[PDB]
């Protein structure tokens, strides 16, 4: 399921992690990265490498701190997966749900809907593979910590999903 | 299911294609376009408008012939779509099959994993969906008519599917 | 040649098979049914509707797997026909095959002798029209499959023909 | 897990097959030898020679077909094992599957509480050893195949498990 491009296809360095996730889990975490965007496969491959070289080299995280990354090119980008723990909520949070982050500011921009789509089409995913419980629950970042994440137009669009939750 | 690119987002022209297909259908006929390469969202919608209009417009069909389109940016572009009958392998497998192409010439390239599960996983989402058998059979479109499609190359991806029978 | 009993006489649902076999054929695999058997054209035209059905509704394939069927009525019953290749012996001998089979199970009871005749003389009308070779060579069904088919009694007799290869 | 009778106990000739499957398999299909049954250690092992023989000598087979077998002694017995292809199934769900093969025949005749043991335990064996997947279907062989196997009163029970799906 989920065309989900392999951590190898975007030359991902090799995770270190090992905390495990409860799955089947109940939440889901929408952020965005706040960095640079992209929207093309090539572009949006060194863009999650990206991230990843500034949450393990700088950070000094075991791997990118999200379990999957959306491209503005249409493509779910693959984290730590669908099973080793989070890094993207706090304590409370990061152990019971699967984060997922759209690259880019979208503060004062909206994602395009392939992307949108692309996370939609993950979710699904992740109940097929039983990794989401078939009635899972959709936060914001902004309502699970204090942060600005995951951005003004991005916000608003989320909370009309069909699986949200307030 | 599926992050399919719907006609509206390509810039499609509208269908006027009425002839349906039995629901579940048993078979799936891959070609290529044996035409250019695109490998972005942008670029790879121009390359479906340019397909479907050699066939409406050219070859004077109802719409474009295949029933669905992968491309090199990792997405699934809509065609004739899921009930509809195509135009893509003559008249004793178009009434009976879905036909998906692969928007490029394969005979010395190969399609990069992206496009290659993008199609997979489409095929996934018309059996979840029942409108494939879930013993679906994949077959080339050289094996069904005397052509040099999908080209060498993809000939030989295809062949290794889970599903593949010639 | 053939007092063969034609599909659309026996009332039986449309073949989605399409593959098709090398003429002249070599080999020719003698199968039962094991299940219920019939005598009256009334019954075995329904015993073979019901043997089709198995097949099609149940394990879901293209047609009916034997190109031939054989009632105790004393009449051939037209299955994928000479052309088509059958689904009745794995996938070595199923290509280069025809596959006959007796309704009725043969492990405690002979095929009454009109029903062997059947079955003699359409592999003698066989060979007339070319769909086999004049030194054709029969085989049972559990000399290329594990499998009790054709029946004890059934294969005993098999075993006495001409063109029989232990 | 463990108990299982190796290849070299019951004194297997070398298996020559190289294809492997791919884990964690998903399907499970029981099937039945068809012949006569054993009930010791020394009958059984010898029930398995009788087999193996007739797929490797008559049937010219890489190896015995089944994947394992089950006889009445309470005994499992290895056969082309978890991570080798079978040869029970057409070509269908060969790849796809784990083929077990109670030895005897059940059509008027269950096994014994010890042989349903037996099996139940070498399922829950390949779960934990990530050799089936944990939501593992159970079909059976009539229910994928034109046959009789696993007989009327085997086929009856196995419907009853928590993991079979028609």
């Amino acid at each position: 399921c989920g065309s989900i491009v392999p951590r190898r296809e975007w030359r991902a360095l090799a995770s270190e992690c090992r905390e495990r996730l409860t799955r089947p889990v109940r939440y889901v975490v929408v952020s965005h990265t706040a960095g640079s965007h992209c929207d093309t496969p090539a572009s949006c491959a060194q863009q999650a490498q990206n991230v990843q070289s500034y949450h393990v080299r700088n950070l000094g995280w075991c791997d990118v701190g999200y379990n999957f990354l959306i491209g503005e090119d249409g493509l779910v980008y693959e984290g730590r997966g669908w099973n080793i723990k989070g890094a993207h909520a706090g304590p409370t949070w990061n152990p019971i749900s699967i984060g997922i982050s759209f690259m880019g500011n979208y503060m004062n921009r909206v994602p395009p809907p392939r992307a949108l789509r692309a996370a939609q089409n993950l979710l699904a995913c992740g109940v097929a593979l039983g990794a989401l419980r078939s009635n899972y629950e959709v936060k914001g970042h902004r309502d699970v910590q204090p942060t600005l994440s995951p951005g003004d137009r991005l916000y608003e669009i989320i909370q009309t999903w069909s699986h949200y939750r307030a």
